[PDB]
């Protein structure tokens, strides 16, 4: 219950408006359409009515210290909330930048390119190396297995995509 699997390395961050897409991701795990585990902090968001903001902030920092990599669900709500300096997602994004974690942006409209209008401004301003992929299980896992593993050794900076051959070879 409080013990965490070593294989559960991936934190998923999203704007509260986009919870439907996260639930879809949770369906994929329960129905084994995905081949990776992940965790999140939506429980802390839910408990905001019974918790003071300073308590939520400390609990969130604590939660994110266990992440090795991030899947960021990308939409216009991601950019707005993630750039506004006050929202729950804005605090997540600040920690994600501070902890220098790799980020896979999964574009919720299926865009297989970089859409900077889905990426929060602090993450763009950090110039950290990121990759943007469609919101599809197999490309997300490919990014976790490749980009995220290579993040620290790479000399690249800023926003990348995966070329069409990667999607083709995955049967997408
Ligand atoms: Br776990
Ligand atoms: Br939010
Ligand atoms: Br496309």
């Amino acid at each position: 219950s409080n013990a965490m699997s070593y294989r559960n390395k991936t934190y998923v961050a999203f704007a509260s408006e986009d919870i439907k897409f996260y639930r879809l991701m949770e369906a994929w795990k329960a129905n084994e359409k995905i081949d990776f585990n992940f965790f999140d902090a939506h429980d802390l968001f839910i408990s905001r009515d019974t918790s003071k903001p300073e308590t939520i902030k400390r609990n969130l920092r604590e939660r994110m210290k266990n992440a090795k990599q991030v899947v960021l669900l990308g939409s216009g709500n991601t950019k707005r909330k993630g750039s506004d300096g006050v929202s729950f997602l804005a605090h997540e994004i600040d920690l994600i930048v501070e902890f220098n974690l790799p980020v896979v942006i999964a574009n919720l409209d299926g865009d297989r390119t970089v859409d900077k209008n889905f990426i929060p401004k602090p993450l763009l301003d950090s110039e950290h190396y990121t990759v943007s992929v469609s919101f599809q299980p197999k490309i997300i896992k490919y990014a976790l297995d490749n980009y995220c593993v290579n993040y620290y050794s790479s000399s690249n900076s800023g926003s990348y995509l995966y070329p069409t051959s990667v999607y083709t070879k995955l049967g997408l």
